[PDB]
């Protein structure tokens, strides 16, 4: 029922995305000197450095918040890729099944600690 323990899990898991080599096209804002037409198809880019600062600025909220950015990336990289078998999409496929394993406990012990505190 620890309210605060969510942030040093979050801190945890961006720790294992950043050693995994599938985040490596995503741990930095997109270049638009290699891509420059991101901005014509994404209105709301988003990287895990992003996320990390916004978590070490102490400007989330809660990790809802913070599952929000991250689902925005892996989005942004579906909606940017030309096919469904590029290796970057690939890529993004992959490193969302691991996201998603690993903030699920995060979230429920979040939403339980806060239930019990407002009991
Ligand atoms: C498939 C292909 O040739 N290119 C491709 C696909 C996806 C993405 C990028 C390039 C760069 C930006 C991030 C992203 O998700």
């Amino acid at each position: 029922y620890d309210i605060q323990a969510w942030k040093k899990q979050c801190e945890e898991l961006l720790n294992l995305i950043f050693q995994c080599e599938d985040s490596e096209p995503f741990r930095q804002p997109v270049d638009l000197l290699e891509y420059p037409d991101y901005r014509d198809i994404i209105d709301t880019p988003m990287d895990f450095a992003t996320v990390r600062e916004t978590l070490e600025a102490g400007n989330y909220e809660s990790p809802m918040e913070l599952c929000k950015d991250v689902r925005l990336i892996f989005s942004n990289s579906k909606a940017y890729t030309p096919s469904k078998r590029s290796r970057i999409y690939s890529m993004s496929l992959r490193l969302s099944a691991f996201f998603e394993e690993h903030i699920s406990s995060v979230l429920s012990d979040y939403k339980s600690a806060l239930r019990f505190h407002k009991r």
